[PDB]
């Protein structure tokens, strides 16, 4: 009996899972790392507090296995998957970071994007999306790259000396997995950076030089599936732990890893993961969409370097679980995170009230930054309950007008939608969710598609699986689906999509 | 020393007051009464129940001061103040009630008034306003008579029998307390009813023909300040609690009585009630003024039948305390209704966030049905301080619309506002008030306006009082007025005044 380990080091916590060769969860770990934040709307991570909450992860996984399962020796592979765009900084000479990781969702680079928007863009943030698939945006890792130059002497120091490296989580992991001595990042996550051409999957000359970022400080790109590196490092008792030589085989974007995990191979295939927020992404093939409504072109997956590259749509949405919190610890209208369902359930409808989550403007594919949280429709009938549910609905709207868009840019009907993350346990905004689509939602039991993902490609290049479909037969009898059907089947909720077009208008409020 | 006693039977209870000579309060007794609600939108008042709260508050408080006053033999008269629009239906021979009281603020004759503004306001509800004063609306009487001589086969047959009669709370009261004698209405009252000619003071043919209401089925119109009634009812032992010939010689609906007990009698002088909803009123005079901004024309007040009928204008808002008690009975952001000011308090704005209370609508001067409760600017840093300010914000607001409105229909700048109701204890709200008009506000301390105007309708009648400007001396002694003085001076002020208009705009939701 064959083993996969799968590390998934996410935003909040790292994760590592022990997979057999019929897909079966058989061990895992979990640990926190600190979410720093120096100032308003900054976010950083320690990169060593990352790699060593991995290490702790393996470590414990793996031993724990031994002693449960005396026949459990070693793991034949081990696939990792990342937090997308976060970025780090460190010296390939003296191998010590120069900065904290700057993750995603950090707000500092700001002016760093409008710059660029202005001077490169002619006032597009749309002006590169032919070329890279993506949005002039403090999201993406080159306006970190672009800050971390301007606003670290020691960066720019080893920038001059051709010793900087900067790359994603990914790449950080498998340099440091390597004990230094590899510097690659898989296609998924550096379709994620900025600097990558969408087309050909190289890095860009054009991009590279009019951003300032040198292309020698970046990873070689790679498939997501491939020999990376063997496990060299023995920090945290790493190497001894493994016991025998340990392949690391595959790499994924984590939302790709997800994609993948939900079986999502072929054009028109489409994951939504609800959580604080929520990503959407469809699967479209080998022809790669470019969106007319403001989504993004990503790379869904490469099965080694002489496989074709597979495209994806991309959309996000920030008011979702963190509509909730919000609910909770800034306006007290319910106790608990479960009472939002709790309360929801007891009313069939909002009588009209809508509730827009746009505390920071509206995301693509409703963009509009000048939008903010509102209210409509309420009158003294109305109860918390009705603004709970009216809540809900407003995470399932959001995720229709993701999704229709999606539809037009790739010309496929989605006939299901796979949903995962931990906002998937609110049985009545599955039904919701259900009920606005008029399609099916498949919930997998076993929840954690983003390992499975990293586990798939790492066990593909090492040839514990044989092939897709293999894998796919496999999984067919280890995960199994819970289907959501739609209620009330099609547009008896004409009503509540006119409301909520009226609603996005009139939210309209910081210009 | 003489004393004058004050009923305001109110929407949701019944006070009697006895002040002395000196206005000072020196007895009083209070009842609730049910809100009947039997469908959605419909709200009536037992008016037996009205009746008998009132004789039981008047028998208390005049038990009362006999025990802490051995001197006090009589009252020299009384005055009334009552709930307006709120209409009855009685039969004359019997002398039973043909239905409930239809209050005021009840819905059930939205489809009468919809067909009376098609048919006969070809579509303007202002079609009537230069002839009454007001607008086509489910508030005034006239569309509550309809409605029952439509629906209540017992109000239709009184009316085919030549005994119907209908009226306001004053001319029930009045029948009640007479044993059924007189039949009359004061002006301020019957300027509600829709069917007044605003200008004359008398029923109007052309209205009475055209709402389908007989004109014999109306009481008879006279000033506030006038013999009414001997008081000869000896249901609830009224008279004999009395003792002695006890004359009512005050009748004025509530919200005027309250202008008047503020000592609003000249041109430009104003008050507002903040309770459940606000009314704003504004003295303007002998002169008439109608609004160029939906704001009604009504009658402040006439003291005896030779005097002058003195004009005012008048506003009101829906969501002020009813905000505040909605936020915790329904939404539970609060668990007190005081909660709202302690929170409110810890934030200094609002970071943008504006909250409109428009729960039906927004009435005049920014009239718009399809406006709804709406919350705008929310980001995740917003709290429920910030949204608490923003809904006390909102009623200093909406009050703002309607007095900047009133003062270009009657062309006077407001030196000072009066205000009064149990929501002027909220003592923030009260700075906010001030500093958005940029004006004192000036709260009495003693808290019955309304029952001392009907006092003074009474009191001034029966020669208690002398004049109008006496009465005013008097209370200059008896009645302290806290000063609410405007202090945070700003074009902060600009900012939210803007943003308040985008809200209004933004509100627009139902489409009728």
């Amino acid at each position: 009996m064959k083993y996969v380990g799968a590390l998934d080091q996410g935003t909040i916590s790292t994760r590592f899972i022990i997979f057999d060769e019929k897909q079966c969860l058989v061990a895992q770990h979990q640990m926190p790392h600190r979410q720093l934040t120096p100032q308003a709307g900054w976010l950083e991570h320690d990169p060593m507090e990352l790699y060593r909450a991995s290490v702790a992860c393996i470590v414990a996984a793996v031993e724990d296995l031994r002693r449960r399962v005396p026949s459990f020796e070693k793991l034949e592979t081990i696939g990792i998957a990342n937090q997308r765009e976060t970025t780090v900084a460190w010296d390939r000479v003296t191998k010590e970071t120069l900065y904290n990781a700057i993750v995603w969702s950090d707000l500092r680079s700001y002016e760093v994007t409008a710059n660029v928007k202005k001077e490169l863009g002619g006032g597009d943030d749309l002006f590169f999306a032919k070329m890279n698939g993506l949005r002039i945006s403090t999201y993406f890792s080159a306006f970190k790259m672009r800050w971390m130059l301007e606003n670290v002497p020691k960066v720019e120091e080893a920038r001059k000396r051709g010793t900087l490296c900067f790359g994603t989580i990914d790449a950080w992991l498998l340099w440091k997995l390597s004990g230094g001595k590899v510097f690659v990042t898989d296609v998924t996550n550096a379709s994620r950076t900025f600097l990558m051409d969408i087309r050909t999957c190289k890095w860009s000359p054009e991009l590279c030089d009019k951003l300032g970022i040198p292309m020698a400080c970046l990873p070689e790109i790679r498939s997501n599936s491939e020999l990376f590196t063997y496990v060299l490092s023995d920090e945290g008792g790493l190497s001894t732990a493994l016991r025998h030589p340990t392949p690391i085989m595959g790499s994924i974007a984590d939302q790709q890893g997800a994609l993948l995990g939900n079986m999502c191979f072929k054009e028109g295939e489409s994951k939504n993961t609800y959580g604080t927020g929520c990503f959407l992404l469809m699967t479209v093939g080998e022809r790669i969409r470019f969106s007319d409504h403001g989504l993004l072109s990503t790379v869904a997956y490469q099965l080694g370097n002489k496989s074709p590259f597979i495209y994806a749509l991309e959309g996000s949405i920030a008011g979702a679980g963190a509509t909730i919190e919000w609910l909770k610890n800034n306006m007290k209208l319910i106790d608990d995170v479960s009472d939002c369902e709790k309360f929801a359930q007891t009313v069939s409808d909002t009588q009209g009230v809508v509730f827009v989550p746009a505390f920071s403007g509206f995301l693509a594919p409703s963009w509009d930054p000048s939008a903010r949280g509102s209210i409509f429709g309420m009158t003294l009938k109305t109860t918390r309950a009705h603004v709970l549910r009216a809540a809900l609905l407003a995470i399932a709207l959001q995720v229709v007008d993701v999704l229709e868009a999606m539809e037009k840019d790739a010309e496929v009907k989605v006939q299901f939608l796979r949903v995962d993350g931990g906002l998937t346990k609110n049985h009545l905004l599955m039904k919701m969710q259900s009920d606005l689509l008029g399609i099916n939602l498949h919930r997998p039991t076993m929840a954690e598609t983003t390992a499975l993902g990293a586990a798939l490609c790492a066990g593909l290049a090492a040839g514990v699986w044989k092939s897709l479909e293999e894998v796919k037969t496999i999984s067919q009898q280890a995960n199994v689906w819970r289907v959501i059907r739609p209620a009330a089947s099609k547009d008896s909720q004409q009503m509540l999509r006119a409301q909520w077009k009226r609603a996005k208008q009139q939210a309209k409020w910081a210009k």
